[PDB]
């Protein structure tokens, strides 16, 4: 299911020209460059905000944008644009409002399975990355490669620590962490290191 969305979106990825998937992926690095930064993130989108969002990084039919890599966990997830509401209850979604996955200074992207059913199992391990591991962002035949520095435990309305740094690449992955008789959320952010040749 997960296997097949990310073969689907591989497939994709191989029909396309160089030119073509450069043109996407500096779409999207122009779109990162218009959003706020240093502030407290807003994620609430207007509808004509919602329409560019959509049509930007839609590769398959189904709003694959790009998929990730976590070797220590043998996890590898296609990611949707957020504002697909229903598909978020069995797959990844980026959080519409943060960057764009394509890296960058002055990016931080957020991706959640925070939305996802239990039976999911959507980022259930990313407990267990350490200050050190890896995880790689694939879009559009390019690779990108996050080392976890950082793991907040936060309630859910604390986002302040999701801004945009002016002079960083961050990707922040993100899971639901009931325990007790409430729900937190686990905060796994990553900054932009090279490429393993």
């Amino acid at each position: 299911m997960q296997s097949q969305a990310i073969s689907n979106y591989e497939n994709k990825v191989e029909k396309l020209d160089t030119s073509k998937a450069d043109e996407m992926r500096a779409a999207a690095e122009v779109y990162n460059q218009t959003l706020e930064k240093g502030v407290v993130p807003n994620y609430r989108l207007s509808e004509e905000e919602k329409r560019t969002y959509n049509s930007l990084l839609d590769v398959t039919g189904t709003g694959i944008m790009a998929y990730v890599e976590i070797p220590k966990l043998g996890t590898n997830l296609p990611i949707y644009h957020g504002t697909d509401d229903a598909i978020l209850q069995v797959a990844i979604g980026h959080i519409p409002g943060s960057s764009l996955p394509v890296g960058g200074q002055g990016t931080h992207s957020v991706i959640s399975g925070h939305r996802g059913l239990p039976s999911a199992k959507l980022f259930t391990d990313i407990d267990k990355l350490k200050n050190g591991d890896r995880f790689m962002i694939h879009v559009l035949g390019k690779t990108i490669t996050y080392q976890v520095d950082q793991t907040l435990t936060v309630e859910p309305e604390d986002i302040s620590s999701l801004a945009i740094d002016p002079d960083q690449d961050y990707c922040t992955l993100v899971t639901a962490t009931p325990y007790g008789i409430n729900s937190h959320r686990l905060l796994v952010r990553g900054h932009r290191v090279p490429n393993e040749k």
